[PDB]
């Protein structure tokens, strides 16, 4: 129940400015030590926590490692950049914090946390998109894992998130953002005979891919169809006529209830940062070839 | 300069197991006090890491100021269930690592792991058999193969 705005009164207790960032799942040290406020309501615009509102009197346990922790102003060197993108509003994140460059754990990253990446950075909102594209694993420190966010806000240290500096993560795994207008965004198919046959094409801002099939089936293969406008499809193949190029990115995508009118609206579907080498491209036959 | 094998001495010595994880970089806090061992060749069998073979005692000049940290299979709080599954005694095995639940690989499992796995958890050992019954797939992470 630690919400951000009695954290700022906590800031300010100590004239230090506000809280800038919240300390998520105990960062500055183990919670050696018993517990006396807790779950205390305050509106955040009290002076001091002291004289606020302090509602009911109870005591329940709480983990260790799941204690308070705040950052001041004061001492803020918070920024965050986007690096080795194919436009300046894609690429791996990172987080600048004890004056070094760190990247973000990809665990508990979907399109809630991008939106708010993606608005921190100014970039557009319109279609946010998680997943490095067209980046290289990071080198140094891993700053934050599994972020929580609700989706409204303003800043990313702001969320739920795990102690910063301590985490299970590789640098192989490193979360990125892809904010779009929506307007670069392209599909075709390509080497089928026509084009409501063959396998698919995506080209997000100037970048050509393809789509793993890990999840592809007949509701997936049918949203592209329609998105196309050649029909439903029938089969996950098709009898080739050509050759197509070969590219090193990827699109993955989760899973589609089937009744979406654009690949870009199914949910959680990721550009690049991971390779799939145990399967192959998704290919369609719609019902128009 | 930290390392598995770094991590595995350090725990046989203590007699606190084998290393199952390792925390690097400045992770259990900011790189303060006295700095004594590091940049030392280890085979990964030797008793203690003084005992063990080195370029020699201070032969280093570390910076970053960082902190190593290492966590074992004593220190781990590994714990086993069986999840979704007719009664007690069957279901979907799960070990929590890290302090969240997951999963076990299917290869290489046959009798003689079920077997470890029934006593384990206190069942009947009389009849074990491999297979998660009726119980659908996890969700979290795959800590084991
Ligand atoms: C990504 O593509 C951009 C633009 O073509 C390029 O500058 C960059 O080096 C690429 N990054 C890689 C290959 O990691
Ligand atoms: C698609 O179906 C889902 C599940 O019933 C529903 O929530 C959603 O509103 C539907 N979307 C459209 C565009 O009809
Ligand atoms: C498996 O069967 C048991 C016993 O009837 C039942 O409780 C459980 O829900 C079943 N699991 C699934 C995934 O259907
Ligand atoms: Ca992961
Ligand atoms: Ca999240």
């Amino acid at each position: 129940n630690f919400n951000i705005d009695h954290a700022s009164v906590i800031c300010r207790q100590l004239e230090c400015g506000s809280a800038v960032s919240f300390s998520g799942s105990s960062n500055f040290g183990e919670g050696s030590g018993p517990i006396w406020f807790d779950d205390l309501i305050c509106n955040g615009n009290e002076s001091a926590l002291w004289n606020c509102k302090h509602q009911g009197w109870g005591k329940h346990n709480c983990d260790h490692a799941e204690d308070a922790g705040v950052i001041c102003s004061k001492g803020a060197d918070l920024s965050l950049r986007l690096v080795d993108g194919v436009t300046e509003c894609s690429g791996r994140l990172e987080v600048r914090f004890q004056g070094e460059w760190g990247t973000i754990c990809d665990d508990g990253w979907d399109s809630y946390d991008a939106a708010v990446a993606c608005k921190q950075l100014g970039c557009p909102t319109a279609v946010t998109a998680i997943g490095r594209v067209n980046a290289s694993k990071g080198f140094g420190h891993i700053w934050l894992d599994s972020v929580s966010c609700q989706g409204h806000e303003p800043a990313i240290w702001q969320c739920k998130h795990h102690e910063w500096g301590k985490h299970y993560c590789n640098h192989n795994e490193d979360a990125g953002v892809t904010c779009s207008d929506g307007s670069d965004l392209e599909l075709r198919l390509r080497g089928g005979g026509s084009r409501c046959a063959g396998t698919v094409e995506v080209e997000i801002q100037r970048l050509l891919g393809k789509v793993c099939d890990r999840g592809w089936g007949l509701k997936e293969a049918d949203v592209v169809c329609r998105q196309l406008g050649c029909g439903s499809a029938l089969k996950t193949s098709y009898q080739v006529y050509s050759k197509i190029q070969a590219t090193n990115t990827w699109l993955f995508l989760s899973s589609c209830n089937g009744n979406e009118t654009s690949l870009w609206d199914c949910k959680n579907w990721q550009w690049g940062g991971l390779t799939c080498d145990h399967y192959e491209e998704a290919k369609i036959t719609c019902s128009a070839h």
